[PDB]
């Protein structure tokens, strides 16, 4: 089977980790029956500097017309507004219909402290990220600003459905015989209904109603958790969570909190998922302090590729990637500076490849 | 000095830890020169079964210099007539700052931390201004208003600097601290909320200029997401943290998770002429009335309240007395892995 994959390295260590991932993809075992054709695409801060547009329209056109999926590196986002610049990643997610931001956090077997195997499913189109704000009073010393938080039944139902689909997929993997810390599947709905009774009420009702949309979701357990005690429980008993579904802001904050459970950010994967497309993306940024020195950790990117392949229906390939990656990490011989080692990007790519062909 | 203290034990273990704290206050050693008058007030879930009687408010305004609140057994769903009494108390008494010290005991298991989350407690999304703007079956759309004002944000900013200054003075009096330098970290998400969070940031930065003695305090700015990430890994990097309402709520609960038992974590709601101490733990229905609740969070919230009332001496010796018991490890409640009751640990602190 053929996958046409858009490659969008963008900036800094994006330009090192995406070629690493291409090498991984090109060299998957024959048993997977998976070939890739790649298309190189331009986006990011460097694209903005050269052309005045962070996301060329041609890049979006090729994605929609040629590609089955994409891999995005990292954008060197400015720290203030720049005229003519807008985030190409936020733009690509909107333009490609990628409404779900999926962030799995899974500890290594034999890791210290509480084990974790959870997935945060973050609604990624609305809430406060509609960016609709006004300075309603401009009195010197007494300004008043207001922002709109918007929650819709349609978007919330869609994200709830995606959570149940993910829960169902994880449960099938368990039932196929792969060990899991969870004995029962669970979707935990995150909210703050005691303050946001109308908006979070809608979010909650919509996610609960999503369970009714397919008879195969009926077996999945559902509960609800207030956001603040969710952070409390995340740090102390993260083993209690399977699939967690949240509106945009709570999901953003919880995903970043959960990333802390597994050590270096160069280990943390993500995918942006829509109904007809998926874009993998490592959680780390462009790391300009180390860009060009051949020491970037490509593990987050590898796991992001594997996550993408999970959503595309290549469970076997994904599982072998995860196993090969974890073996490198547990063995602890080949480690990049962010892992406390002295090894380079290419050394760790070679190590993953050596394991996958074992 | 004489303090008139409203006692609002409200629900569950609130009914046990508040009497424990009353006793402590009655037994404050002569050298602190501090006596209390106590007034018993009614509020909470039991009080509803109205959550907050008007009498309670009237008495706070006109008789009390401070107050101590236990815990409300909050329901899991909405109830006609019922609105949170602790939320209404804070607004009525003008308690704009929610203050949560998270401080590990020297030698305790767990990650060293010594920070205070200073949470703006009046606005942001908590203005509770929502509307179902589209009501079409299947296609509903709801909206809420997040409001950030320069005046509220400057005020919480100023409070954060006051607390940073007061903590630096404690260090310089000879109390050991994991911090060599005072720091205010301003929390925001201005890459998403450019206008509202931009105003919060500007206002807190400007609050530094309100007292010349703050110029010496280091200031930085951190995105709420990174801050949650950093709390788990390197909480020792933070001193005073100032945040708008929602980010403050999430961070205070993230920070609290660092301490082994919630029975050790205090808080105070602070306004310009009033303070109300309040333990962080809930009403703990499933140990209530068994005489084993941990009163330490309550003692430390009393201690916190005393600091804000200008009794650093009293507060120090409560912290020292409480710290001493905890470090001996002889008289500990079950949540600390011990076998002692509420009254026995109160006795133990009283002994110091
Ligand atoms: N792949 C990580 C990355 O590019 N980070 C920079 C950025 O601006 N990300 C957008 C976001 O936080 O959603
Ligand atoms: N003392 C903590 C407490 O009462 N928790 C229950 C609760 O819902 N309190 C509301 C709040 O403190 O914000």
């Amino acid at each position: 089977r053929r996958i046409v994959l858009g490659l969008i390295p963008a900036d800094g260590i994006g330009k090192e980790v995406v070629p690493a991932a291409r090498r991984l993809m090109e060299n998957l075992p024959a048993k997977h029956k998976l070939k890739f054709d790649f298309i190189d695409l331009d986006a990011g801060w460097g694209t903005f500097e050269r052309t005045g547009k962070a996301l060329p329209e041609r890049t979006v056109e090729r994605l929609k017309t040629e590609c089955n999926a994409a891999l995005f590196g990292a954008v060197q986002s400015p720290t203030h507004k720049v005229a003519g610049y807008s985030s190409p990643i936020v733009a690509l997610r909107k333009k490609m219909g990628l409404y779900a931001n999926v962030r799995p956090v899974k500890s290594l077997d034999g890791a210290k402290g509480k084990p974790v195997d959870l997935v945060i499913v973050r609604e990624n189109t609305e809430c406060l990220y509609v960016k609709e704000e006004r300075m309603v009073q401009n009195t010197p010393g007494k300004r008043v600003a207001e922002a709109i938080r918007r929650i819709s039944e349609e978007a919330s139902t869609k994200i709830g459905k995606m959570a149940f689909e993910i829960a169902k997929s994880r449960q099938k993997i368990r039932e196929s015989g792969t060990y899991s810390i969870h004995k029962k599947p669970l979707v935990t709905i995150i909210h703050k209904s005691n303050v946001m009774s109308v908006t979070d009420g809608l979010f909650r009702e919509s996610c609960r109603h999503a369970q009714s949309l397919d008879p195969s979701y009926a077996s999945i357990n559902v509960d609800e958790q207030i956001v603040d005690s969710m952070v409390y429980r995340l740090f102390r008993e993260p083993e209690c969570f399977d699939v967690v579904v949240a509106p945009n802001l709570y999901g953003d904050i919880l995903s970043d909190g959960a990333a802390s459970l597994i050590g270096s950010l160069g280990l943390v994967p993500s995918a942006n998922v829509g109904d007809n497309f998926v874009m993998s993306e490592p959680v780390h940024g462009s790391a300009p302090d180390i860009a060009g020195r051949g020491i970037a950790n490509p593990v987050a990117t590898f796991r992001s590729v594997a996550l993408m392949l999970e959503f595309m229906g290549h469970q076997d390939a994904a599982a072998d990637i995860y196993t090969a990656v974890d073996k490198v990490l547990t063995e602890g011989k080949v480690l990049t500076p962010d892992l406390g080692g002295k090894s380079g990007t290419n050394e760790i790519t070679d190590a993953v490849l050596a394991n996958i062909h074992n």
